[PDB]
């Protein structure tokens, strides 16, 4: 039960509601997940106008439960048992030499469709660095996200470090951390250590006007 609610395409909405030195946006997402495949189609729009934060940094935080899980490892997939009722998830993110996201979001299925909404906070961002003052690559590398059960919380915890491209050469590091709790009283998969390698492409939407991100992503879990 709940493995079922993902046999085939579900649609999908994500809204974003972000907080960022005194700087405020809504990032609203729509599009499909099929994890049979683990494959996400999404285009996000800015609501609220050209954002103060590049696009990137916004895509762990913009359904992990559209994960492809193989099926000798389908007992492993917290996500998809925590449904339809679903759960939470929380990640503090800090960027290497400068401030940080914290993030708060809930995913559940509502009616016909997977929905993920969420609040992020972010401080100590120095203006004029690489996050304030849009200096990333608008692009995205490939990742493993490292996922171990958290038996006392009746959930998971999460470890990764995202790569993002710096226009100069560099790179910026964006460390992970991250936990998921269900919203109903289980009984829910607690999986043995492993992770979901992921890839990721950030394209535009060439008839679209408003400051803007269509993301296409694949995520097949492995390690066991
Ligand atoms: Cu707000």
């Amino acid at each position: 039960k709940g493995e079922e609610l993902f046999t085939g395409v579900v649609p999908i909405l994500i809204e974003l509601d972000g907080h960022v030195n005194g700087h405020c946006f809504f990032v609203r997402g729509e599009g499909e997940g099929d994890a049979t495949i683990g494959k996400l189609s999404l285009k996000f729009i800015a609501t609220t106008g050209k954002l103060p934060v590049p696009w990137p940094t916004l895509v762990t935080t913009l359904v992990q439960c559209f994960s492809r899980y193989p099926d000798h490892m389908k007992r492993h997939d917290f996500f998809k048992s925590a449904m339809p009722e679903g759960y939470v998830q929380e990640r503090t993110i800090y960027f290497k030499d400068d401030g940080t996201y914290k993030t708060r979001a809930e995913v559940k299925f509502e009616g016909d469709t997977l929905v993920n909404r969420i609040e992020l906070k972010g401080i100590d961002f120095k203006e004029d660095g690489n996050i304030l003052g849009h200096k990333l690559e608008y692009n995205f590398n490939s990742h493993k996200v490292y996922i171990t059960a958290d038996k006392q919380n009746n959930g998971i915890k999460a470890n990764f470090t995202i790569r993002h491209n710096v226009e100069d050469g560099s790179v910026q590091l964006a460390d992970h951390y991250q936990q998921n709790t269900p919203i109903g009283d289980g009984p829910v998969d607690l999986p043995d250590d492993h992770y979901l390698s992921t890839q990721t492409i950030l394209s535009k939407d060439l008839n679209e006007k408003r400051d803007h991100m269509v993301l296409l992503e694949y995520v097949t879990a492995a390690g066991i």
